[PDB]
C-alpha cells in the first residue's frame, strides 16, 4: 500500500491514524505541496482535483481521505469496528465524516490555504468566528465517548487530524468545550497516536502561525 | 413512513428528494423554515446537534445528514446497487465525489449565501467568489466520464447538482470554460422529476440569495 501524502497534512494523517489501527503498513511517497509537487501533470493524472491523500492499492488508484479510510476498513479490517455495517451505525459515522469535511477542514482551510500559499498575512475575524462555532458543533456532537458513538470510528480520526491542527491557530478553550479535551485524551491513549497523528497537527499549526509572521513582510 | 425534516430551498435537501425520487419512495415532508429560526428550537436540536437540515425520521429511527440519509437510502431501499455501488473501489469513487461536495462545492457556496441569508450581509468578497469559481474548475476536470462518478449516475450526481444548481445563479458559470459540466447538467435535466425534485429550487435559491443581498442593504 502507497500512499501519496505529506505529514502536514490532516486528512493525511486521518489516514495514517486508519492504517496504524488496522495493522497496515504504509510507504508514504512524499508529496511537498510547499514546492509545489502536487501541481505537476503526472499528479493531475493520480487526482485531478490535484489533493492529497491519494492511495495506490497495487496500481488501484483510490483518493479522498474520507473514502480511502473506508475502503481501507471494508478490504483490510479484521472486523468492522472502525467502520460498522449495520446501516444505522454507518449513517452516524458517515453523517460525521462529512461534518468533518464540510465543517470541520472547509473551515480550517478557509484560514490555512491563503497564509500557506497564497502569501496572506492577515486572519479574518469573521473566519474566527467561523471555527469557533465549529468547536461547539463538535461539543454538542460528543454525547458520547467517541463522534460517532460509544466506540471508536474512523470519524474519530478524520475530526483529530483537524481539531489537534486547528486548536494551535484559533484556541479552542477547555472551560467551555469540556468534551472535546475529553475525547482529545481518549484518543491520546492510543499508543500510534503522537506518531501517525499529534506532531503533525501541532506542528502545522506552528507552522500556519511562522508563515503568517513572515508572510506580513513586504 | 419516511418524514424529512426539510426546506426545498436547501440543496442537501433536494439531494435527499432527487434520491428518494430515483428509489420510487414516498417522503413526507415536515417543513423547517430556516429563516425563522425552525431549526434553533430545542426539539429541533433533539433532533440533530448541529442544527441543519435534512434530518431523515425512518419509522422512529432518526438519520442525519443528507450524504449519509442518501446511502442509508439506497442501502435499505434500493432494488440494486446501482445509485451507491457495493464494489469497494467503484464505491470509493462514489464516496470521494460526496465528500468533493460537501467539502468544496457546498462549502463555498455556504461562505457566501449563509451570511446575506442570515447575517445581514449585502456584498459577495471577491476573494469567495474565486473560491467557487476555482470549485467549478475542480468539478469540471472530475467530469472525465458522462456522471461525477463515473458511466453510471449515482447519489454523488445528486449532491453535486443540489449545489451546483443553486451556486450558479449567483456565481455565473461560464459555458465556454466549463463544456462538461453544462452537458452534465443536461443529462439530470432528462430525468423526469428532476425539476420537481430540484431544478426549481436549485433556482429559486439562486434569486433569493440575491433579492436577499439587494434587501440587506436597504435595510
Ligand atoms: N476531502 C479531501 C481534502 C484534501 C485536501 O484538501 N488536501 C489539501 C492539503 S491538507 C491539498 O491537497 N491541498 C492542495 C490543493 O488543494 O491544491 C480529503 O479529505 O482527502
Ligand atoms: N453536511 C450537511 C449540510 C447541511 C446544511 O448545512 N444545511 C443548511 C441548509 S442548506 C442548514 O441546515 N443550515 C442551518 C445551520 O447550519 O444552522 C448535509 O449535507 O446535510
Amino acid at each position: 500500500l502507497v500512499l501519496y501524502t505529506l505529514h502536514l497534512s490532516p486528512p493525511c494523517r486521518a489516514v495514517e491514524l486508519t492504517a496504524k489501527a488496522l495493522g497496515l503498513e504504509l510507504e508514504q511517497k512524499n508529496i511537498n505541496l510547499l514546492a509545489g509537487d502536487h501541481l505537476t501533470p503526472e499528479f493531475m493524472k493520480l487526482n485531478p482535483q490535484h489533493t492529497i491523500p491519494v492511495l495506490d492499492d497495487d496500481g488501484t488508484i483510490i483518493t479522498e481521505s474520507h473514502a480511502i479510510m473506508i475502503y481501507l476498513v471494508t478490504k483490510y479490517g479484521k472486523d468492522d469496528t472502525l467502520y460498522p455495517k449495520d446501516p444505522v451505525q454507518q449513517a452516524r459515522v458517515n453523517a460525521a465524516l462529512h461534518f468533518e469535511s464540510g465543517v470541520l477542514f472547509a473551515r480550517m482551510r478557509f484560514i490555512f490555504e491563503r497564509i500557506l500559499f497564497y502569501g496572506k498575512s492577515d486572519i479574518p475575524e469573521d473566519r474566527i468566528e467561523y471555527v469557533q462555532k465549529s468547536y461547539r458543533l463538535l461539543e454538542d456532537t460528543l454525547k458520547d465517548d467517541f463522534v460517532a458513538g460509544s466506540k471508536m470510528t474512523i470519524a474519530d480520526f478524520s475530526c483529530i487530524s483537524t481539531i489537534s491542527s486547528i486548536m494551535g491557530v484559533v484556541p479552542l478553550e477547555q472551560s467551555e468545550h469540556p468534551r472535546i479535551y475529553e475525547w482529545i485524551d481518549r484518543l491520546k491513549q492510543l499508543p500510534y497516536y503522537e506518531e501517525a497523528n499529534g506532531g503533525g497537527g501541532t506542528d502545522l499549526g506552528k507552522f500556519v502561525l511562522a508563515k503568517k509572521e513572515e508572510n506580513a513582510k513586504a
